[PDB]
RNA sequence: GGGGGCUAAGCGGUUCGAUCCCGCUUAGCUCCACCA
RNA sequence: GGGGGCUAAGCGGUUCGAUCCCGCUUAGCUCCACCA
């Protein structure tokens, strides 16, 4: 049972096209597919919609905070709606998976992701929320990770990320109508090349 | 400045001689050197003494709880005496140093030490206390660590541990009269062989 | 769930004096370990 | 500050059927990463 779906981002035009906004690409696509365009809501520190999935209210959130303050947005919506951590799904860019792959995950580490870190903190040092890990691949040199995630992927990688997100959107819907086992069975058998 | 000095142990005669009681060996020696034999105090879940070091009251503690409940003894004494985490020195066995070596440390991890884990947890998820790391070496096979720390060291390793503890006691006293820089300068230049 | 050992630069300490012994910071190399 | 990939056993799922695809659990192999 998922009640909140979050897509992580930095704000503003100059970050819209960056790998670190992949979570937001996902939620944006999902908002379109569900025909619930997102609207700014200052008190939740982000854009939001309400959708019906498996006959229940689900909320979509793309924070407008900087990435490292995503928690303030997640905590605010979760608090207002009385949503538990395990009812939250956070979509984010994942360095340890290649472009064109995406995976579900419950709980665990942040992998150095500054947005996930903050969410874990602002939820009360609680990592037990669901995640959608959208593969962006990793840079040649581990020192240039910041440059990498705040970088615009080349066309060839962007297409793969968009295909994974496309499939992840469909699998997210499937999670609601058929359950997580079937939705994972489909998503983890997908690899765009 | 240090106000509480803790020596970690499991209770009972079948554990007194084991590597995992090295911290208690240290505090037992320190209580003898300072001529304050330890007495049982139920509310602090341990044996305790009061000593004078560099002009001030310092308390000694060997918990009588199981190792994994050491925090209950540390938290109880700290609370009663209004002692901050950074005023606590916890002496414990350390796998990553060989017999005959001991080191000071402020903050950081527990390295899987169940005693330190519980203290960190019961001080409020706060690792920022001082430590005396008494080298006991590591077993050949990493699966055999429980057998190793709950094992009686052979005479040869025991003598080295006792030499390191002897020097660590002297350096602990030197910390109070001459400062941590000098006490570390001496302790980290020691290696019993 | 994070540690050992080592190198370089910088700073402070010990020391009669330290490129030599100790600490801290920045950058590396390497061995182990938790997630598993 | 913990991840990727793979192997074996056991359990469940997908599937017309799966030793072949997905999950979980136990044990292991390997590559990466945080402390650094």
């Amino acid at each position: 049972t998922i009640k909140l779906i979050v897509g992580l981002a930095n704000p503003g035009a100059e970050y819209a096209a960056t790998r670190h906004n992949a979570g937001a690409w996902f939620v944006d696509l999902l908002a379109e597919r569900l025909r619930a365009p997102l609207r700014e809501e200052a008190k939740f520190f982000g854009y939001t919609s309400r959708v019906t999935l498996g006959g229940e209210d689900v909320r979509l959130l793309v924070p407008t905070t900087f990435m490292n303050l995503s928690g303030k947005a997640v905590a605010a919506m979760a608090s207002f709606f009385r949503i538990n951590p395990d009812e939250i799904l956070v979509a984010h860019d994942e360095l340890d998976l290649p472009p064109g792959v995406a995976k579900f995950k419950l709980g665990g580490g942040h992998g150095g992701h500054n947005g996930l870190k903050d969410i874990i903190s602002k939820l009360g040092n609680n990592p037990n929320f669901h995640r959608l890990r959208i593969g962006i691949g990793h840079p040649g040199d581990k020192n240039k990770v910041v440059g990498f995630v705040l970088g615009k992927p080349p066309v060839s990688e962007q297409k793969l990320i968009d295909e994974a997100i496309d499939e992840a959107a469909r699998c997210t819907e499937m999670w609601f109508t058929d359950g997580l086992t079937k939705a994972t069975n489909r998503l983890h058998a997908f690899k765009a090349q």
